């Protein structure tokens, strides 16, 4: 069952095994992934957080982000730690009080605390449209059509290196999948859909680093959403989804009754199927209960080109249509050396002092702001360029920024700029080496916005900056409530911290 949009929601330790191997976890709601989150558009959700952690190997504070989700006037919900509150200890709870207004999509949440994430707490946040444009094209659209794609590693996040290539060891789709080395033939998920019908497959990277190549034998996918922007249909054989993106598309159950492999190809770690790994199995009713006996092609004559996308709606490009055409056009210098990664030559650390909470307390431009050379200012209703020129190691990056979707001027591996049509979304691959990915927003929206890779560990090596975006209004525009002004002192007072 789907829970929200007002719910409870517990933060517990527990042993799980979805590739056959046990390990203990971090986890929402007992389970990988877990529970779905949904609402309406314009919905109020009121998500009450239950910090139970125990185990101090997996960290016993926690923040929860709401990826995607713009949180206009509730910056203090947003959830990254330092950024815009201070952790939940446990023992604590704390409601993240938002509403959605003007978004329906597919969405995720996720820990926002280092790399808690990689260690389980995770899971789908679908805001559903009941006027949905897309609504005639397909005839089922519910829990049982979301796929969630993720990596999974057999040592804990914390024991991880930092700024080291860190690689999982086993790709789980819908929470189970099959370990890299030492395979077992534990549980593959099935995907159950009925001949003739048509299904919203919503796809959702939960990645903590690779990106995946998607497909299904057999099947197309027409892609009608992506990171929460409606899209013009644009129908494809294969999707390479970066960590933290989002695709609907439409999957036609029009192939003969049987079993069918779905796939899910990472960029790192085990590479084919052997024994299958990166598998799942789409079943049709009727179909004999046994393994998928189909084939991949050698190349897939279709796949997702980022550029072929466009918005359904007339979203536009904002600015002029030239480099530079945008009332502050910024050029990031993205670099990594000697397992840091650093923007314009600073290394993201995080602060003591959550940057929302300094500004609330006066500090009112970007260079009073601590983490010094780590917070650049944006003016208000003003039209922003971000220049984000790829080669730093660990790639291809995919970058994200808070409280805002984004068109995309310039994608990977095209040198042509589109300031027509391009598609709006949220986390963006900024490709190799001589790329110039390029995105446009307008500012609205108040507050401090964390700007970084999402392969989690390269943020917490890193590779990360604040946009405080309209500082003179993030007071009046963000009003706080108590329980959010409580969070600095106990935790500080938890962990025996001067401030
Ligand atoms: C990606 O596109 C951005 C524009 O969106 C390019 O930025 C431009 O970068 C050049 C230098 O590479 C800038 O010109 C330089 O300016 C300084 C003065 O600030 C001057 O001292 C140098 O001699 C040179 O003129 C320019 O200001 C900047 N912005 C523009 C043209 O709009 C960036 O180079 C592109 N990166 C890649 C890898 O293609
Ligand atoms: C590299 O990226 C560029 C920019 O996004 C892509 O260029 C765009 O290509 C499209 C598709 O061909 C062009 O649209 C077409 O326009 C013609 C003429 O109006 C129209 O009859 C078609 O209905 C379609 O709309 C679009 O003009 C063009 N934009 C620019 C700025 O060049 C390009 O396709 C990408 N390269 C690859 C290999 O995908
Ligand atoms: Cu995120
Ligand atoms: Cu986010
Ligand atoms: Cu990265
Ligand atoms: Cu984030
Ligand atoms: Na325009």
């Amino acid at each position: 069952a789907q829970i929200g949009p007002v719910t409870d929601l517990h933060i517990t330790n527990a042993n799980i095994s979805p590739d056959g191997f046990s390990r203990p976890a971090v986890l929402a709601g007992g389970t990988f992934p877990g529970p779905t989150i949904a609402g309406n558009t314009g919905d109020n959700f009121q998500i009450t957080v239950f910090n139970d952690l125990t185990d101090p190997s997996m960290l016993t504070d926690t923040s929860i982000h709401w990826h995607g989700l713009f949180q206009k006037g509730t910056n203090w919900a947003d959830g990254p730690a330092f950024v815009t509150q201070c952790p939940i200890i446990t023992g604590q709870s704390f409601d993240y009080n938002f509403n959605v207004p003007g978004q329906a999509g597919t969405f995720w949440y996720h820990s926002h605390l280092s790399t808690q994430y990689c260690d389980g707490l995770r899971g789908p946040f679908v805001v559903y449209d009941p006027n949905d444009p897309n609504a005639s094209l397909y005839d089922v659209d519910d829990d049982t059509t979301i796929i969630t794609l993720a990596d999974w590693y057999h040592t804990l996040a914390q024991q991880e290196p930092i700024g080291a290539a860190i690689t999982a060891d086993a790709t789980l789709i819908n929470g189970l999948g099959r370990s890299f080395t030492n395979t077992t033939a534990s549980p593959l998920s099935v995907i159950t859909v009925q001949s003739g019908k048509r299904y919203r497959m919503r796809l959702v990277s939960i990645s903590c680093d690779p990106n995946y190549l998607f497909s299904i034998d057999g099947h197309d996918m027409t892609i009608i959403e992506v990171d929460g922007v409606n899209s013009q249909q644009l129908t494809v054989d294969q999707i390479q989804i970066f960590a933290a993106q989002r695709y609907s598309f439409v999957l036609n159950a029009n192939q003969p009754v049987g079993n069918y492999w779905i796939r899910a190809q990472p960029n790192s770690g085990g590479q084919g199927f052997d024994g299958g790994i990166n598998s799942a199995i789409l079943r049709y009713e009727g179909a004999t209960v046994e393994d998928p006996t189909t084939t991949a092609p050698t190349t897939f004559s279709n796949p997702l080109v980022e550029t072929d996308l466009h918005p359904l709606a007339d979203l536009g490009v904002p600015g002029q249509p030239f480099r530079g055409g945008a009332d502050d056009p910024l050029v990031l210098n993205l670099a990594f050396a000697n397992g840091r990664f650093s923007i314009d030559g600073v290394s993201f650390v995080p602060p003591t002092v959550p940057v929302l909470l300094q500004i609330l307390s006066g500090a009112q431009n970007a260079q009073d702001l601590l983490p010094a050379g780590s917070v650049i200012s944006l003016p208000s209703n003003s039209v922003i360029e971000v220049a984000l020129p790829a080669g730093a190691a660990g790639g291809p990056h995919p970058f994200h920024l808070h409280g805002h979707n984004f068109a995309v001027v310039q994608s990977a591996n095209n040198a042509t700029p589109n300031y027509v049509n391009p598609i709006w979304r949220d986390t963006v691959s900024i490709g190799g080496t001589g790329d110039n990915v390029t995105i446009r927003f307008t500012t609205n929206n108040p507050g401090p916005w964390f700007l970084h890779c999402h392969i989690d560990w390269h943020l917490e090596a890193g590779f990360a900056i604040v946009f405080a975006e309209d500082i003179p209004d993030t007071a009046s525009a963000n009003p706080v409530p108590q329980a959010w002004s409580d969070l600095c002192p106990a935790y500080d007072q938890a962990h025996n911290i001067s401030t």
